């Protein structure tokens, strides 16, 4: 036996990057372990996160402009959410209704 990790070490700075493809029917979560802004949150985001197979670092992102436009008025719906975030209706879908049973925002 004897057998296992030595030590590795990687001394390199990458970047993120931005592409679309296909994916698998039957495939695992969304693997938040590692992305940025994972901590920004808690378990109740991070499971939309892996439900909703979205970005920690991101649906964050989504949350001020979300709030911004509504605390101005007061009245966001669904065809004005996924404009604010300009992303595939179907994610937000599960992210503005998880707001309105939060008490995030309101529905229009």
């Amino acid at each position: 036996g004897s057998s296992g990790s030595s030590g590795i070490d990687s001394g390199l700075s990458p970047s993120v990057l931005m592409a679309s493809n296909s994916g698998r029917r039957s495939a695992p979560p969304l693997n938040l372990t590692g992305l940025p802004g994972t901590e920004k949150l808690n378990e109740k985001e991070k499971e939309l996160c892996q439900v909703v197979r979205l970005v920690p670092g991101a649906y964050l992102e989504y949350k001020s402009a979300l709030l911004n436009e509504c605390h101005k008025q007061g009245g966001l719906r669904l065809a004005q959410a996924r404009a604010l975030i300009k992303i595939d209706v179907n994610k937000t879908r599960k992210i503005y209704d998880f707001l309105i049973r939060e008490g995030y925002i309101t529905k229009a």
